């Protein structure tokens, strides 16, 4: 028995129910509306035809009432269907909440030089922040906010390493950004900053958090004031 | 109950409600098209006339084969619905550029200025972003939601042997956002390692830029000026 | 009204509406072939036997199943009908649309010397029952996209790759980046997806490429053949041919 | 008849026949609660210048407010709904045979440490070109809420190409499904003998498996530790 | 009309109005099961001070699904199918070292090969085993091409393998074998399907015995030349 609450949950048998309860309940409902206002009121009282086909055409005819009785009952439907869109497409816009995801990898921490000139820029940007180890494990990571919370965009918070070799990295990481992105549309901003662009750690330092910030900065114009980099467009 | 606002909107209980709801309207309605149409008088037609002791199943095959043909001209309906649809597709819905902020030469305008010309039923549309490596998630959204049934990917690549991987980076989830969604992206790079001096560069370019969109053209409405090109 | 159309567009809700009511007519269709063909037919409860009267007799109380199951059995044997049906309709369906056509050969705007032609004659050679769709493009990083619809919107369940890389040890990548595409487009749908590259380092000279070039379109479009139809012969050809 | 089976097994008409008939119950279920408790008391005992009118608008919000009782059991039923023991739960490693070092326990140790109630959860496989169906799977038909890429590279110029491979696999996976693969990830070319690698090795083993912990229950440590430090490793 | 036969197939329309009208029928008969069958025979706290009478059949009905599944899972199990894919392009039949070495390790395998020309195809075709027919796992037995430049393929190839592994939830064994492995025919043909067996080796293991595996643990196992210890 203690194995069965397992199949409930991984298929999620309550959540279909629900939902369709509400359809029957839900559509049940939208119809009185049209049933019950909407048509007697909308319609009553408002062809002059005799013609020249029959009788067979009399089917015709028949078939023509057929059509004209649907479209009463139809148009209206139509029209209820209208005014239900124009309340969907009512709601809220662009005043969202923008989350930022870090590195304990990374050595540099920059969710703050950038948190700033963001929440500057506009006080009403509630932010989120997520942290994992791995310079390779921020993507679940960033997806799973942009997949479970508006996150309307993410900033990619970190540091690559040195030698030839760990080129890879910074490679392998962005195909699978790029991929979060497209496996949902929201450009997450890779924050990447490597660590071969100095010559001692104050060099470094400076470089990051600066960079940090024209890119929270960027953020605010891909979310709030699009025409500007139209401009910027050398 | 500022907490049960929340549940209706997640969920979205509204559009299924309508979208069900509709159907028996929208399936009613298509019903007596043929309930009392093509039948009623198409059936004049293919008696058929006259397979596999004590013996109703004929008399009952005749208004089998009379269903299948109200059900088989339902769906021959519905098929011509879909080419109708499909002139839609004879017909355009328009092209689409995205632009960098990281650029150092603006190409948008030398193409949109030969992409009207060679047709001026074209309507542009406009969006830019400031890293190459960002294209995407955009050249995916206009073709994800405002038609543009073409878009050209306008950007420039970086120097240094090092930044060759950008190209190669950026291309892939250019393909990938291309295999999203059954749109041809061309991909409009020009990598900065093809001149001498500023000027050399300059017109390397916005040439190239009109190249291409050329071709947009060509992918649009002219393909076989492209097949005989082959090769 | 027109905004309206427009919403009414994009959505698809049409399709919805048509395999709605299809379903119904589908539906109260093969009903009919059950209700008054294949059931009003196999109602004896002869031949076969078996039934059950397993010493009914004071229990105190021990039934429930023999109503039941006479009930039950009689609504087992509806269903049962049914279900043979739909076997036979099936089998139908299979033995029956090889009926076939269409193959499809993407090219070029890129290549230098035309392959398509030099493997679409192999190919109706091989059989003439081949309907072939021809359909270019202008950068070889392109094809990826189109030979993706040719597999998607129109039947072609193969395609020819026929397209041509280029020279210098920088344009090497192109090849492996449109590879991708071609796997991810293979790998998008069931459909193989020969891939009709040859670079243009593969010789000395203009003419001696061009001998190259044709020769492979020409190979692939064999494979495709048999690739298409004869699986056995490739089966075999393991190991070198 | 031995062809029949056939039928059955791949249209699946018995995971229908079971959901749909589900359906029936599980919705006259959540019905029942409604019909009989949520109404039977929460709702009861609480001329026109006309023309059709004042009996239409008057039905109309009696047909709106059976809508809004069906919207209170809705809303119940999703109450109900707990996010009770949520993280606690299961963890799982996958491991090598093409390895050298039984990384393996090493983790396992750290980790039933740190916490016992962890049920963990093993399984293999030959090379380190495969880790990924199975990763996939676990995450995917047990919890696992995470899991960990126990498994080791290799030190030709060349077998580079299969961290690279794997990992671009790897990133899939977890995009393919929003949990954590925690890479564990062992270059042989890390070394100057046996002995040598051998440490690095178990080492890094327990390092993730440090941060597995974290990643489960404690997150705000890696916010803190952030920006500062730990290079997993050596 | 000659145009129509083809939306009926694209779409098989034929295949779900059977399925659906089963539903009804396969669901009816349980019930009258339950209905007729299991229920006529048989007949929390507190506060002073019917929906559990609901809960009470409700509750008999959940018990039965689970008895389904059990009955389901009992046709059948983890005991089968293979299918082998491989070369053409290949300089050595691998096939058979490991198709001989698999029916060994025990007869209930029964093997389905079939195999394509270029490299790079194999994934659609493997990826169409794993997804129609029960290929509960699948080798390819590959081979590349020479040059410090072909080696692109086995990557690219690979990745896809991958992913076809990935799309869908059944080990791939990428069984690839580089020429530049040896210094001429015949040391390479030895490398070659030796290599093979030994897969297939591990994939009786993958498929029944996963103990065997465990153990190896960090212990050696290194396929190819000289196994290579712990
Ligand atoms: C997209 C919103 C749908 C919400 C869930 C209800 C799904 C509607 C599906 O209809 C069903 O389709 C079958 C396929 O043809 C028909 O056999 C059947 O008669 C019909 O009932």
């Amino acid at each position: 028995f203690s194995e069965f609450k397992e199949f409930l949950y991984e298929y999620k048998v309550i959540p279909l129910a629900i939902a369709f309860i509400m359809g029957i309940a839900s559509t049940a409902l939208i119809k009185s509306f049209v049933d019950n206002i909407i048509m007697p009121i909308i319609t009553p009282f408002v062809e002059t035809a005799t013609v020249e086909l029959g009788p067979i055409v009399i089917s015709w005819g028949a078939f023509l009432g057929e059509l004209v009785n649907f479209i009463i009952i139809a148009f209206a439907v139509f029209i209820i269907a209208k005014k239900v869109l124009q309340e969907e497409k009512v709601e809220k816009k662009m005043t969202k909440k923008v989350g930022i995801v870090d590195t304990t990898f990374a050595r540099v921490d920059m969710a703050s030089i950038a948190i700033k000139k963001l929440k500057e820029l506009s006080p009403n940007i509630k932010i989120i922040r997520k942290t994992v180890p791995g310079i390779k494990d921020l993507p679940v990571a960033c997806k799973k906010l942009l997949e479970e919370e508006g996150c309307d965009i993410v900033m990619a918070l970190g540091m690559p390493g040195k030698a030839e070799k760990d080129k890879v990295c910074a490679h392998e990481a962005s195909l699978g950004l790029m991929l979060a992105q497209l496996m949902t549309n929201k450009h997450i901003i890779e924050v990447f900053v490597h660590e071969d662009e100095a010559k001692d750690d104050k060099e470094l330092d400076w470089l990051a958090k600066r960079r940090a910030e024209e890119h929270a900065e960027n953020v605010y114009y891909l979310l709030f004031k699009p025409e500007y980099l139209t401009r910027m467009a050398k």
